[PDB]
């Protein structure tokens, strides 16, 4: 919409000449960003989405036994994601009274959801997450835009031939050898509501087309590739330290497998 001016505001100027990171890829080949610590600014890009009253949603499927995740994710996100934004948190579940009882800053609330229109009048972002995690670091407004995906943190390192896309031609979700950009992991995605709707619409049209002919990642993958994403997010974002460490390129390491 209308966008207000930024108001005066202190801070290093930006150096044309001097690379962000020179170890790793900061912008894709379709120029969007890759989010990683050092490339961006959390107080021009506050100001920017606060000035717009942005809400953000955040959307966990807590089934059986992983309804006992939920206090540390919830406790944790109340640390990391998004303080200073208005947040709105979904949690669906089988087991709606074991939902823990968790203090939230001011600005914050907990939809409890038993198992559409009602996101897109609730919130301006949707991020989807799983539940089996925790914050260790900030996770803010620079990931916010219509599409991301996050790289998976087992195959940031790798080629393209050693992705594990789908590789039979019969499925919807098929990439071929000499196809794809990253290897997104479905464990931290989002968007605007109506991209991540699209997303997942896509998806399970896609799904019930393979199911029809007896076939069953790989549709997040198959939808990213033909539906480049607005901005992709490092693997600061989606991590397991207990089976990857911490490499000297992983400057923060924000959302984590708990061990
Ligand atoms: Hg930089
Ligand atoms: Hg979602
Ligand atoms: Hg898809
Ligand atoms: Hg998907």
């Amino acid at each position: 919409e209308f966008m207000v001016s930024l108001p005066r505001m202190v801070y290093p100027q930006p150096k044309v000449l001097t690379p962000c990171r020179k170890d790793v890829l900061v912008v894709t080949p379709w120029l969007a960003p890759i989010v990683w610590e050092g490339t961006f600014n959390i107080d021009i890009l506050n100001e920017q989405f606060r000035l717009q009253n942005t809400t953000i949603g955040l959307t966990v499927f807590a089934i059986k036994k992983y309804v006992a995740f939920l206090k540390l994710f919830l406790e944790t996100a109340e640390k990391h994601f998004m303080v200073g934004h208005r947040v709105h948190y979904y949690v669906f579940t089988d087991q709606p009274a074991a939902v823990p009882r968790v203090t939230l800053g001011t600005g914050r609330q907990l939809s409890v959801l038993e198992v559409e229109r009602r996101f897109l009048s609730e919130v301006d972002y949707l991020v989807c997450v799983d539940v089996d995690m925790e914050f260790r670091d900030h996770v803010g407004v620079e990931i916010l835009t219509p599409l991301f995906g996050t790289l998976h943190p087992g195959f940031y390192g790798s080629s393209r031939e050693a992705f594990t896309y789908e590789r039979r031609p019969q499925s919807q979700a098929y990439i071929p050898k000499d196809e794809g950009d990253f290897y997104y992991l479905g464990g931290f995605f989002g968007g605007s509501v109506q991209e991540v709707q699209r997303l997942t619409r896509a998806c399970h049209q896609a799904m019930m087309v393979d199911q029809a002919n007896g076939i069953e990642d790989s549709h997040l993958n198959k939808y990213l590739l033909r539906h480049k994403p607005t901005k992709v997010l490092s693997p600061e974002y989606l991590w397991d330290q207990q089976l990857l460490g911490w490499p000297a390129v992983l400057r923060k390491l924000r959302f984590t497998a708990v061990p």
